Parts: structure tokens; sequence; C-alpha cells
């Protein structure tokens, strides 16, 4: 006969919805800067889980929610603090600069209450509303963009936008696994997984269309859809090598400061230097060819027997319709239309790309929450690397795809494609012949050979207040294990034996066919309909029979 | 001889205050919505404690404090976010209506800084204050009340005012008693108490003199009041039966949006279709003369030979004298006058209440946070449940009895009557022989009856941070208890028997006559002067002395 | 031979940073007042240590950096909820007053939003800035201070300035040291330390150049600082007798109310009584002479072979030029260069002090945070204890000491010089034989003489938050220590002896010489090397094999 043995430690999870706690390397006070976490191990220790076989869908995750709500609170605390010209939305008599950039004469408010003063500052034609009747000639009045919906925060000049890499480590009783199968899409079985403490860093960079600065495959270009057959989703398209793209705004223009009120001042843009060059951005013409041609062929063998055409954006307005680009704080709005020019037949010297630059922008889709942006002196001149895309095929011989965007959650699905959160549960039961490394690093094991790594795993056991809910529900999980340890006579120990026996019914394998072939995670799963039932068995009558006997 | 035994889980509690964790049912966004809290329990698990006799005083309860501060925590929410009306507060000319409203023309603001815009809205002669004089058949000048005070926040248009019942279930370590007992008054023993996991939802809703939409009784009219010799208590009345109430605004108006900041939008009441009806609300005679005779009755039997008249509302202003009354936001202000018109003899078609309308109110008679609710569209007629009253008893032969109200926590009193929160105190002593179900519901039976749900019972061991400072003091709690058991080298075990002797003194009852009488609640209390003695006389010199013994 | 035993509750601490719980005596509403902290304990329960000498450093201590965050977080609490005057920052037109005070007349705004009202109000010289030219027998135009950086807040009237003590009982599992060694300076070994729950109440008492209602040495002139030869370093001068202060304001002024806005009054200085006589503060001569006579010989013990002479302060603005003294809330800047002039030779009726107020003050030293104290009606007359000095040397004979002062934070080391934090580390390790009182009151005794306090000790285990921090830590702490006893086999004992021998190498020290002779601080400093790897050699090993032993 066989008894029942509860083992605590057990290398065995469930899939769970977490808060995490972001980590950045040390050292700043710069917008998506990490002062709310942690500094990262240097070391993630990672090990890789044999014979796993987990089931990953990139498409579910809560990391990527997790990471949107982080980058708004973050951008958030970054503007909260500093100007949020409310002296503006005046109106403006807007003249011909000696039609992208307008005089636009405007009063706004002085420091004192009792005085106004003659200002002006030079504004881009995208930001203006024209109000009456727009004269070419002539001065006209004109508003600002967002003065019917909401005042724009002006960005704060103490600092600057640089997308920081973050490490989200998974918190105490959760742990991250890592797929590192190449050629792996969003959903299915991964066969090489570990697990870390902490990520690769994420970069949060904003941008459409084009994703920058991620992540490469070293495989093939691999799509990425919830499914291809859907055209309401998008595609991520991942390539195995990246596409330098340069942008500039060759201007140069002067920093103006307007004092609107107490504190508070206005930075205007004033005083060109020189002509007027339009704003504009080079991809090299032979690397864009080659990664739309090798992106047409992948697409052709997901989509047989078609023929797959790059043609232009659906149409819509500017901040969908074209690829958004912040360099430096100057946000680019840039026509992409002659880029996704072609077409890829199954059977068989740099481009410019024009752009337009806004100082007022409605980031993340948000309405009233707008931002201006000063203007930044210098070269301006930013250099990425072009590493995937973001195609919508359209709802008959040829499919078509545009570029997409608008949705700043798929940008960061495309760096967290590899990352599953999973939540420990130490607790296990099995019978045994009696009566009476680290981390995961032992799942796929013999449930005999996991008997080191029960002691080992374990010992793991706005943004103020979701850490504080995070540890102490991580505290409250603890306690309530040892807690129940405790009300079955097993508290103290990491493996304890019972009297209750086991009749079969449960699992039909024997001692030494469960010890020996099968693993935790898969006996887990065979348990999993019986457990309640198990721990009620086991729970009270033994120990108070044991302890009502003992007294007397 | 007997020995100290040390029990964990005895169902034994004292009176505390604690913070509740609230709970509704599932599934919004309107005013009063719970967003702040967990979904309830389908099952309340209501279980009766036999032989139990606790005494309730419903005057005392936190459970009232704490229901007010939520109610005005959700309350701020609703309105926080959204508009300030803080362009208003200008002149108004008001002149008449083609006396209850007036035309009032005012300028206010535009969306742009450097505009204004002559506008007019109507408004209610309570909300206007009239500036030099009133020329009753001229345009005068008026100000807005509370222009003087504090600007208002107008409701936002996006949510309504709908009282969702709202579950405060016990947190962990304390339990809520709820007294079954019919015809039981505020303050005294419960003949029949059970211990639920959470109550029975409470409606906030907000009204003056006349409880709305509250429980009623199964038996007979209960008078509650702290004392009814003291003339400055409340005195609330439940009937064993509801009275219809159905109050109409039978007029149309039309909303109009004045454009008076960025986003920011002012909603006024104009264009009057048809003529000018005055508010009503009806409230059958039969029912309200019978409700009020037998009211009569009741006090009669309360109040001895002396005759009991109803008069009306002592004065004083609008907000105080008058009914107040939610109706779909729109805020009613009845004069009840007519209704309590009658004289109780101890030896011996429906009734029309005008009703008056105010757009601008000071909720919960807070200063300086009036609110502006805008004209709602639509028939606006409510039906209601009376289902008890608010009277005042003035300070010789007849008693005068007076409508009351103003302060909104007597008319939580009217459904938390029945529940008062308890802290468990699982630890307990008592000698044995020996040298060396679910919530509560064991009390009341014998101390060796008891020796089941000892491991039963304990298992259960602005908003945001409130939570989690439940939830630590709970954890902290459970943590000392457990440390003060391994102190005494009792850790792992629910029962426990040391080597102290119990050599009479501490009580002078048998072993037999302990276990077999009495309960746990009469041995804590017998015991509660000995407690601390007893445990500084088990802790350290016991565990330290076998401790060292064992190691040498 | 000598087996591994482990000994929980163990005198030992480390130095540490950590969050501290203040408390204050019962009963309020006034400024500092502490509402967000637990009443004090009636008993600190000192305990001397005997045998210790703790090497203090309080220029490196956390607790003054606490207090500076707590006192400005207790500050803006009570400046936050009231009047912004965000209406002033007008032009004023200033005529002489029928130079100090000007009549300076001005519109702001009224109540509504439409009408302006000529107002004036008086104000001090230095707290308004001319415009255009200022015309000796003429009205000039004005504006106030800080009206080009930020509006100031207007103190609440509903609250008062008085520096309440502050009590920081230390928080579980650490505790606070305190030096009641008599001379002795800010860095060194202390020869009398104890241990206290709660420090005495410390008084946030606001002035510069001079500590007034301080402590004072029981010995003798006490010099401290971080270097004497470093002549950047602030000198507090501690005195073992206080010199009386009596600051007065000899005139009378009336209080204006003018209306601003909704709500928010402005209270202006107005309609003076008399003659207008100058601000003035008296110090009695001859104790002011002998207290710096003897300053002076003690700095020359100090600076031995110099002239010590006291000249004025160095030069600067009027914030650090003068005196900073808050009387009642009326802030006085007197000037103290009649006071320092005076030289200290080696070989061998009051003073009046005249002063200059301010109404509009930027505390702290911050930038954008003015306050603007509203006139105090009454005799304004303040008596104080001078019981210290903050003095500056110069970077030659003849050393130059000057008044200092403009970093708040060292007046508050003159009151916490004598308190260090340490944190307990309970857990400690020592060979046994066998292989198989309160607070902290037993360090520097032997280690077998400190067997009794070991279950005695360890009995311990904006602001909301990093007070929930604090608790969270100290449990979290609490649950390492009992899951790694759990995880040796010891949990539930407080002392536990295991199977590893001690093979010598950790300590050449024998059983005997170890129990007899030696301190739980030595034996940990001398074992601080070994420590991981001697837990590391305990954990698993012996508990694993042990529990598969007796499971099979
Ligand atoms: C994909 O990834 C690339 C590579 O990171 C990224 O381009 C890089 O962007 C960063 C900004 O995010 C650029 O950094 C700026 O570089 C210029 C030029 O640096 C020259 O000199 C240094 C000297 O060490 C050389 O190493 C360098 O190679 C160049 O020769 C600097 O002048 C910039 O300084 C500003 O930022 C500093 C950050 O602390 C400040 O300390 C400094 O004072 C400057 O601040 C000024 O501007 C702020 C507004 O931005 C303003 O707030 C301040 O008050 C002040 O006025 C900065 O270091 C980097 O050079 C880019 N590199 C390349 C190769 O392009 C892409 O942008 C990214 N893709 C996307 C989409 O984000
Ligand atoms: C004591 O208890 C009674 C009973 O609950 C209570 O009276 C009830 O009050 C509620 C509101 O609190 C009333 O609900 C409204 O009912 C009207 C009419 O509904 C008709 O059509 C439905 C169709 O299913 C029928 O079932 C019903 O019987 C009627 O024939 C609705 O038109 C109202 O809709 C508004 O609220 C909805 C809530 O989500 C919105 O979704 C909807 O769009 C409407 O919102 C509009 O008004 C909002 C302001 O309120 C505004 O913000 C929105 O933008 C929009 O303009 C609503 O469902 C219910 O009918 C009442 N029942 C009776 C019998 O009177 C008493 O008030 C209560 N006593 C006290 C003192 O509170
Ligand atoms: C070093 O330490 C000394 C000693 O503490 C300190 O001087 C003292 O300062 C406090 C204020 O911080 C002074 O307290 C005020 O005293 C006057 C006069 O009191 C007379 O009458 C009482 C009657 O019991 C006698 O005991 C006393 O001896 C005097 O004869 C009071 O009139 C003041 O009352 C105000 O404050 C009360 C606090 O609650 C209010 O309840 C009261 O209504 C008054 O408030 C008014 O002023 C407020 C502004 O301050 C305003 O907001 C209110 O609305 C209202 O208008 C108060 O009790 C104390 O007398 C001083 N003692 C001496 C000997 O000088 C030094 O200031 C300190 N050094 C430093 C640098 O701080
Ligand atoms: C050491 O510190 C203590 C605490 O401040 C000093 O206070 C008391 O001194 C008397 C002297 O007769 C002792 O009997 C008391 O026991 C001391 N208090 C406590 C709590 O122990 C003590 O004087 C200091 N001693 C020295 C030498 O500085
Ligand atoms: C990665 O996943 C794909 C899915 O089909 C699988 O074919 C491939 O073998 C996996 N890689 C490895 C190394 O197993
Ligand atoms: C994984 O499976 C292989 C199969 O041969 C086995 O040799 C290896 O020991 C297993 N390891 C783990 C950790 O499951
Ligand atoms: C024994 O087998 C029966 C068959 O259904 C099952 O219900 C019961 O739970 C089993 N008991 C144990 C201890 O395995
Ligand atoms: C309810 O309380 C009253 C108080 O006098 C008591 O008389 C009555 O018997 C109680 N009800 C029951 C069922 O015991
Ligand atoms: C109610 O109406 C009656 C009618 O005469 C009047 O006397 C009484 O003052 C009114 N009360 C209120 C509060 O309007
Ligand atoms: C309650 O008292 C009655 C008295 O007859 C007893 O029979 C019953 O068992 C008791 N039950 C409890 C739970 O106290
Ligand atoms: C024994 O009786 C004495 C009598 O007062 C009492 O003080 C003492 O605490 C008792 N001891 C125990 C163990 O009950
Ligand atoms: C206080 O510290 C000084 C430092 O030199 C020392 O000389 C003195 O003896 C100490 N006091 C006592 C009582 O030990
Ligand atoms: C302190 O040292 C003295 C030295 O004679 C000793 O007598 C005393 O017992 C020691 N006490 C403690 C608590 O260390
Ligand atoms: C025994 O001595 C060696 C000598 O270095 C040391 O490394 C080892 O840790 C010691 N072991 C124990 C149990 O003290």
């Amino acid at each position: 006969n066989l008894w029942v043995t509860v083992y605590y430690g057990v290398p065995v999870w469930k899939d769970a919805e977490t808060t995490l706690f972001c980590a950045s390397d040390a050292k700043k006070h710069n917008v998506w800067a990490t002062h709310a976490c942690v500094p990262t191990d240097p070391n993630p220790q990672e090990m890789v889980l044999e014979n796993v076989t987990e089931n990953f869908n990139m498409w579910k995750n809560d990391m990527v929610e997790q990471m949107h709500t982080d980058v708004i609170s973050l951008w958030d605390q970054s503007l909260k603090p500093c100007v949020k010209l409310t002296p503006l939305c005046v109106t403006l008599e807007c003249r011909q600069v000696n039609e992208e950039i307008k005089n636009c004469s405007f009063n706004a408010t002085t420091e004192l209450r009792d005085k106004k003063q003659k200002v002006y500052a030079l504004f881009y034609r995208l930001d203006i509303v024209p109000l009456e009747e727009e004269r070419k000639g002539n001065s006209s009045k004109y508003r600002l963009i967002n003065c019917n919906t909401s005042a724009c925060t002006q960005a704060c000049p103490k600092v600057t936008f640089d997308p920081i890499p973050i490490h989200y480590c998974a918190p105490a009783g959760y742990a991250i696994l890592k797929c590192n199968n190449k050629t792996f899409n969003g959903t299915g079985p991964c066969n090489n997984v570990s697990t870390v403490q902490c990520t690769h860093g994420i970069k949060p960079v904003v941008s459409t269309q084009l994703l920058l600065n991620g992540s490469l495959a070293e495989g093939e270009i691999i799509i990425r859809s919830e499914q291809l057959t859907n055209n309401v989703k998008t595609i991520i398209v991942h390539l195995n090598e990246s596409v330098e793209i340069v942008c500039t705004r060759p201007n140069q223009y002067t920093r103006k400061s307007i004092r609107i009120g107490p504190g508070q001042t206005f930075y205007a843009m004033g005083d060109i230097i020189g002509n007027i060059r339009q704003a504009y951005c080079n991809i090299s013409k032979d690397d864009w060819i080659r990664t739309l041609q090798r992106v047409g062929k992948k697409l052709a063998e997901h989509f047989p027997r078609r023929i797959i055409q790059f043609t232009s954006p659906a149409g819509g307005d500017l901040e969908i319709t074209t690829h958004s680009f912040n360099c430096r704080g100057e946000f680019f709005y840039c026509n992409t239309s002659s880029l996704f020019n072609s077409t890829y037949n199954p059977n068989d010297l740099d481009i410019t790309i024009p752009c337009r630059i806004k100082q007022i922008i409605n980031m993340w889709q948000r309405v009233g929450q707008c931002m201006y942006a000063p203007p930044i002196e210098g070269n301006i001149t930013c250099k990425s690397n072009i590493t995937g895309l973001l195609l919508v095929r359209d709802g008959q011989e040829t499919e078509i795809f545009r570029p997409g965007g608008g949705d700043m959650r798929n940008n960061w699905r495309s760096e967290l494609y590899k990352y599953k959160v999973v939540e420990i549960k130490p607790l296990g039961i099995a019978p045994t012949r009696a009566k009476r490394r680290g981390f995961l690093g032992a799942a796929g094991s013999t449930m005999g050979a996991a008997s080191i790594t029960l002691t080992v795993q374990a010992r793991q056991l706005v943004w103020g207040i979701k850490q504080l809910q995070t540890r102490v529900l991580a505290i409250e999980r603890y306690l309530k294990d040892q807690q129940l340890l405790g009300i079955w006579g097993c508290s103290g120990k990491l493996i304890c034996t019972t009297a209750v026996p086991w009749n079969s019914s449960w699992s039909n394998k024997s001692h030494d066919e469960i010890w020996g072939n099968m693993t935790w995670m898969q006996w887990d799963r065979e348990i999993g309909n019986y457990t309640n039932t198990i721990y009620r068995l086991l729970e009270d009558s033994q120990n108070q029979q044991e302890q009502n006997e003992k007294d007397l």
C-alpha cells in the first residue's frame, strides 16, 4: 500500500496575471526614465528547463497591458509638474513667413495679470486651425489645435526623450519563461524554454508603421498574427537584418522665451536662419527592396497562389496615415507611400521620404491630453535600425497589405513575444511507500529526480501601491501555504508523509512508474481534478485525531 | 491535578473598530458605483450561533462612519474629473420667463481667452441671489448661489445617480454578527444572532425626513432612538409595510451646450415647451393616514398618558425644512407640512405635495463643495417605497414630533441596525488532565463540544491604502499569534499542553464542569482578568528550560 | 568536538538606513502638528547597554534627512488646501505711509469675474520690487516679490506655527541607540550607550545663526563639526547654559479682508495705530559677553596659537545675512552684526538688535514655493532660549568665525547628535558541545550570559505608504528568518543544534573561552567573513538528508 505524501517546492506552475517590478541599469531624469523601481540584477541567472514544451500565446500576454500602463504613467509623471500653456488658445494673426510655417502674432498674457504683450511665434501649418477665411497673400485669423478640446501641456525643458531599457524581473512567487526557439511565431508550443529572473531590456520606442531599434530574428523573416485569415488583426513582420534609416530636419531655429505667467515660460520657435528646407528621412534603396522582396516571399508562403502588392495606407488623418517618428523630442510625420510601392510576383542611391513636423501632438491616441513640444536647437539628426514592419491585410488573386499602426501595444508585442509570466504552485501531492540549480530548473525531470530542488525552489517567497499590493499578496500566499501545512501537521518540514492511504482512483499508476517516468507537470495535470478532495481528506481529520489521541 | 492547555481557534471575540472591504454584484460607471472593491460572494454562508445573546447598540457602530466616509469618497471621485464651472459666477441680467424660473442672460467666457459671448440660460429662483433691487416687471442683476463661497462642480454627464447595493464583507480576522430578532430596537440583547461573510446590500439612497427604498419590519412598527426621554436625539421609525410615493416634474426642457473653455462645456436649461407646471409628488391618502395612526399608537405606547401631534418642521432654511429627494439627478425639495398634519388621540384619492427643484445643491451639509446638476431631458418620473420616518421630539399633555433630517448617517443606521463588527481572538487557555460548520458557528456550545471547529475557525487568517492597511494588520496579528505559540513551544499544532499547573485561583471550577457546562465566551470572560499573568507564566520559562535541558 | 548551534534573538546589530514612525504626545491642527502618526509611549523604557562602545557619527545620520523630509511634508500639507493668491501679482501704486511700509494701492479681482475693485494694503518695502523709477515724494509702480517666479500661497488663518515635539520611535526590527556621554562631540566612540523605544522630543524650530529652544550641554561648551581644518563645514556650538532672547514688534496693525475670488480671501495689513516703531529683539549684554568669551576660549583650545575674532556675516542677500526668527507666524530678519563683534585674546543693560519683518518668505531655500504670512494682530512678543550657535570658519595668526545658516538640516543635527539607528540581526551561529530586561539589553555581556534575552529580544517582530513599506519590509524580513530556520529543521525553537561539525578555521577559540569571555558583537565580527559559507553548509544538506532517511 501507498500513503499520501505532501511535497513543498514542487516545480509546477499555472498561467497567471500579475503586476511586475520593473528594473533599469544604474544611472535618470529623462522621459521614460525609471525612477520608480529597483536597479537590475547584473546576471539574470537564465536556466534552461529541459524536456519542457510550454504553449506560448503572445497576443494574450498581460505584460503588454502592464507595459502600456507603465509607459503612460511615466509619460504623465514627466509632463505633469511643468507648464500647462493655458495663456495660449488665443486668436492668432498669421502671415506668410519671409506654406508650412506661419508668422502667427498673438497677445497671450504677461507675468502680471494687468498687462498683455504683443508677441509672435512661428507655428507649423499643421498646428494652427483657420478661422474666418484664409487669404493667401494676407494675414488671417487662426487658433491653435486642441483649443476646442484641451489646453496642451508644454514638454518640460529639463527632461529629454530617451527610450531607456526597462527590465521586468518576475515578482516573488512568479517566474518568467523565455522562449528561445528560432523561427517561432506568436502562438504555439516552444521547445526551448528557459526561466529568467529578468527579461532583456525593452526600449519604449514610439513609432508607427515601422518598428525601430527593436530585436531582430536570428533565423528568417517571421510573420506574427493572431490569425492571417482574419483581416482585422495586425501582422507584425520581423526581419533577420536591420535597415538603416537616417531622419533629418535640415534647418536651424532660435528658441524664444515668452513669459506668460509667474514662473511658467512658453518656448517659441523663431528667427529662421537661411532657407526653409523640407524635413526628410533616407532609407537605403537596395536594402529596402531586398527586404520587401523577402517579406513578399514569406507572406506568399503564408498566402499561397496569390500576388502580394504593397500600395499605400488606406487613408485617414495625418496621425494614422503617416509614419510617426520621435527625433530628440521633435515629432516627425513622414509620408511612407513611396516606400510601400511594389508587387511581389510568386513566379519572379537612397530613397528620400518627405516628412512634416508637428509641435502639438496627441500621443497614445488619447483625447484631451495633448502635449506641445518646444523647438530643439541643434543639428537634429537621428539614425535608427528598422527591425520590423506593421502590416494590415485588406479584406481574389491579389492580396493588399497596407501600413498600419495607431495602437502602440503592438510594438511592444514585437519585443515581449518571447516571454510568459507563470505562477508557481509549490505544493504538490504524491503517493509514497511510507505511511508516516535554481528557480524552476527541475521541470521536465522525473518526480524522483526532482527531490533536491524542493528546498531551493520557493526561496523566492500609483506604482508605489501596486508594488505593495504585489508584495503583500506574495506574503499572503506564502502564509496560506504555511498555515495549510501546519493544519496537516507538516509545518517545519519540506516533505511530510501522512496516514491517509492512496486507494487508487486518483491515479491508477504504480509507485515505481510514477516516480520513474512521470514529471511533476504531468502528475499535477492528472491530479488537478482531485486536488481539492485530496486536501479535504488530509485536512483536519488526521491532525485532529493525532492531537486528541496524544493529549488523551 | 490539571495543567494549562493552549487552544488556537477558540470561538471567542471582542468588540472592535475596523475598516471593511466593500463588495457589489457583478457589473458600473454611475455615481456610487463600486469600482473600488471586489465582487460579492453569491452565497453569504450565514450560520446561526445558538445559545448566544450578543448585546447590540446600533448608535455606536463604526460601520455607519465607515459608510459615510465611503459614500463621500465615491461622490467626490465621481465629480472630481469633470467641469468646475469657474467661468460662471458672473453678473446675470434676469428677466421674467415668457416667478420660479428667470431668463438670466450672462456673458461667461468662450473657448478662446480673447472673446466673450452673450449667452442665456434658465435658472431656478432658488439658485440666483439678487443684487441691487429686484424689479418685478424688469430685468434685475443676480449672481449664482455659492459664488461667495465656492464655485460649483458640474455633475459629469457621463454618469448618473443610482444607489447600487454595497455589501461590506467582514475582513479577515473579523466577523459580522447579524441580529435576526424581530421587534428589536436599536439597543439591547439579541437572542437570534448569526455570523455572515457579507451583509445584505445597503443602498446609498439620499433623502431627508422620509426613508426611501429601505428595509421594512416583518413584525410591527419599531421606534429606534438612543433615548426617548432626551429630546436632542433623532427617532427612526420603521414601518412593517411600505407606502408608495410617486414624484414628477411635469414639464419639458431642452439642454443647451455653452462652451466656456477648452473641452469643458456648461449644460444650460432652456426652450421650455408648453406651460410651466409646478413639480409635485403624490402619496396615497389612505395608506399615509393609516401609517401615521399606527405610528401614533406605537409612540403613545412609548409615551403613555400623552396626546401625540404631528405639526410641521420647526423652521430653518430650505435644505432642512423640506424633504430632499433625488429623481434621476434632479434634486427636489418637497414641502411636507401638509403630510404631518394630524393628532393621535389615545382614546380614539392621493395627497399632492408641492415641490420645488434646485440645480445647485450643497450635499452632505458641507460648505464649499457645491455641485450643479444639469437639466435632465425626459419624462422625469420616480416611484419609490417609503419605509420609515425621521422624527424629532420637541423639548405637558401633548408631545410634538416634527420631521427631521440633515445628518445622512441616520438614514444608514436604518439599514445597519442589525449588524455588529467583532474581532476574533482565536487564542484561548483552559486546564486539562494532561501535563505535556464554519466561521464562528460553535459559540454558545460547551468547551468540550467546541473541539472540531478549532481548525475550521482561523482559516480566514484613499481606499487602496486603507485596504492595504487592513490586510497588513491582519497579517501582523496572525504572525504575532504564531510567534507567541512558537515561543511557548506550540507552533505547528492547534492544541498544545504545557508543564505549568493550574493551581486554582484563576478559576475555582473543576475540569468536568468546565468542559461540561461552560462556553468559551463565559470562560474567556472569567479568565479575562488573568490572561496576561497566565501568558507570562507560560512564556519563556518553560520553553527555555526544555530547550536548555535538551541541549545539555 | 563541537557542532554548529543556531541561536535566534542574538543581541547583535548592523548600521542601517530606514524610515521611522514618528509620535507625539496626545492632543493638534497647527503647523507641524503630527496628525500623520501614533501617540507616544509614556515610558520610553530606556535601558543602558553595559560594556558597549558604539561609534557614533552624527554627520552621516539618516535621521536628519528623514526629519527634513517629514518637516517639508507637514509644511506643505499645512499650506496646500488654502488660498493661492493668484489674483495678486498685479501692478501696485505705492505711496509713502502717513520707508519700510508703503501704501501700495491695487485692483486685484472681486468675487465675481466681471468686476474689479480698487483696494489697498500695506506692504513692507522688502516684499515690493520697484518698476519704472522710484520717486521719493510720489507714487511709484511696484510688483510683489516672487511674481516673476511663483505666486505665493497664503498661510491659512485656521492654523498657527508651533514647534510641537516629534518622537521618532524605532520601527520594529530596528532600535535607536542613544549616547549619554557628556562632553561628547559629533563623531567618535560613546562609552555610555542605551537603547530606547523613542527619542526625546525634537522641536522643529526654524531659525538661522542662533539655535533656539534646543537642548543644552550638562558639561561644558561643545564644538561639533565634521572637521575643523576644513573651512567649508558648519560648526555647531552647544552652550551649557541658555541666554534669554526677547523679540518684539512694538506696533499694532488691523487685519483687513479683501475678497479676491469665490471663498478665497486675502488678508491685508492696514490702519496703523500710532507711530511706526522698528521691530527689535533684546539679548542680555552680560550673558552674551560671557557666552562668547567662553566659546572663544574653547575654540582657542581647538585652534591653538591663534586669536579668535567674531566680525560679521560674510555678505549676501537678506535671507542668509540676517537671523531668521519666527514669532507667532511673523517672520523677523534681525541684523546680528552688532552681536558678533568681539575678539578673544588667548592671553586675556541689554543689547538691542534692530530687526526687519517680511510677509512673503521663501522657506527652506526652495524656489517657486513662496508663502505669504498674514499680519497677526496682538502684542507679538516672543521669548526664547538661545542654546547654540552656527559658526563658519573663513579660509595666519587670526581665525575668522562668521555667523552661518541657510541649510536647516544642521539645526536638527543639534538635537539628533545623540541618536543612531541600527538594524537588529537576531540570527547568530556558535559552536556548542551537543551534536543534535528588554530590547537589546544584553549586548556587551558574554555569549553564555546572553541566554535569557534570546526570547525577549525579537518580540518586536506620502507618509501612509512609507509607513506601510516599513511594516511590510519588517514582516518580510521576519518571514525570511522563519523560512530559513524551517529549511534548517529549526523552526518552532529559539535554540537548535545541528549535525554540522565546527572543525576550527572559522574560529580558533575553544568552547569555554568563547562562551566565557566573548560577547555576541565580537563573535559576529569575527564570524562575519564566514557566515554565508556556514549557512550554505548547514542549509539543505542536513535537512534533506534527515527527511529522506526518516521517510525511507
Ligand atoms: C534609435 O537609437 C539611436 C541611438 O541611440 C537613437 O539616436 C540617438 O538619440 C539620442 C537621443 O535620444 C542622441 O543623443 C544626443 O546626441 C547629441 C549629439 O551627441 C554628439 O556628441 C556626443 C558627445 O559624447 C557624441 O558621443 C555623439 O556621438 C555626437 O557626436 C547630443 O548633443 C545630445 O545631448 C542632449 O541630450 C543629453 C542627454 O543627457 C543632454 O545631457 C545634453 O545636454 C543634450 O540635451 C539638450 O537637448 C535636450 C532635448 O533633447 C534638452 O532637454 C536639454 O536641455 C539640452 O538642450 C544627445 O546626447 C544620439 O546622438 C542619437 N544617436 C544617433 C546615432 O542618432 C534613435 O533616436 C533611436 N530611435 C528612436 C526612434 O528613438
Ligand atoms: C427607489 O427605487 C426606484 C426603482 O429603482 C427608483 O426609480 C428608478 O430610478 C432609475 C434611475 O435611478 C430609473 O431608471 C431609468 O429609467 C428610465 C426609463 O426606463 C424605461 O425603459 C426601460 C427599458 O428597459 C424600462 O425597463 C423602464 O421600466 C422604463 O419603461 C430610463 O430611460 C433611464 O435610462 C437612463 O439611465 C440608464 C442607466 O444606464 C442609461 O443607460 C440611459 O442611457 C439613461 O441615461 C440618461 O440619463 C442619464 C442621467 O440619469 C444621463 O447621464 C445619460 O447620459 C442619459 O442621458 C433609467 O434606466 C428607473 O426607471 C426608476 N424606476 C421607477 C419605477 O421609478 C427610485 O428613484 C428610488 N428612489 C430614490 C430616492 O432613489
Ligand atoms: C521658544 O519657546 C517659547 C515658549 O513656548 C515660544 O514662545 C511662545 O510661543 C507661543 C506660540 O508659538 C505663544 O503662545 C501664544 O501666547 C499668546 C499669549 O498667551 C497669553 O495668555 C495665555 C492664557 O493661557 C497665558 O498662558 C500666556 O502666558 C499669555 O499670558 C496667546 O494669545 C496665543 O494664542 C494663539 O494661539 C493659540 C494656540 O491654539 C490659539 O488657540 C489662540 O486662539 C491664538 O490664536 C490666534 O493666533 C493664531 C496665529 O498664531 C491665529 O491662527 C488664530 O486664528 C488666532 O488669531 C498663543 O497661545 C507663547 O505665549 C509664547 N511664550 C513666550 C514665553 O514667549 C517661542 O516662540 C519659541 N521660539 C521659537 C523660535 O519658536
Ligand atoms: C549612562 O546613561 C544613563 C541613561 O541616560 C544615565 O542616567 C542614569 O544615571 C544614574 C546615575 O546614578 C543611574 O543610576 C541610572 O541607572 C541611569 N539611567 C539608566 C536608565 O540607567 C547614566 O548616568 C549614564 N552614565 C554615565 C557614566 O554617563
Ligand atoms: C520551434 O518551433 C517549431 C514549430 O513548428 C518547431 O518545428 C521547431 O522544431 C522548434 N525548434 C526546436 C529547436 O525544436
Ligand atoms: C530530459 O530528457 C532526457 C531524455 O533522454 C534525459 O536524458 C534527461 O535527463 C532529462 N532531463 C530533465 C531535466 O528532464
Ligand atoms: C478511493 O477510490 C474511490 C473510488 O471512486 C475514490 O472516490 C476515493 O476518493 C479514493 N480514496 C483515496 C484515499 O484515494
Ligand atoms: C427579541 O428581543 C426582545 C427584547 O425584549 C425579546 O423580548 C424577544 O423575546 C426577542 N426575540 C426572541 C425570538 O427571543
Ligand atoms: C408649505 O406650504 C404651506 C402652505 O401654507 C406654508 O405655510 C409653509 O410655510 C410651506 N413650507 C415650506 C417649507 O415651503
Ligand atoms: C444550545 O443549547 C441547547 C439547550 O438544550 C443544547 O441542546 C444545544 O446543543 C446547544 N447548542 C449549542 C451549539 O450551543
Ligand atoms: C495559584 O494561586 C495563586 C493564589 O493567588 C495565584 O496567585 C497564582 O497565580 C496561581 N497559579 C497558577 C499557576 O494558577
Ligand atoms: C566620553 O567620550 C570621551 C571621548 O574622548 C571620553 O574621553 C570620555 O571618557 C567619555 N565618557 C565616559 C563617561 O566614558
Ligand atoms: C560588564 O563588564 C563588567 C566587568 O567587570 C562585568 O562585571 C559585568 O557583568 C558586565 N555586564 C554586561 C551586561 O556585559
Ligand atoms: C574546516 O576547515 C577548513 C579549512 O579552511 C574550512 O575551509 C572549512 O570550512 C572548515 N569547516 C567547518 C565545518 O568549519
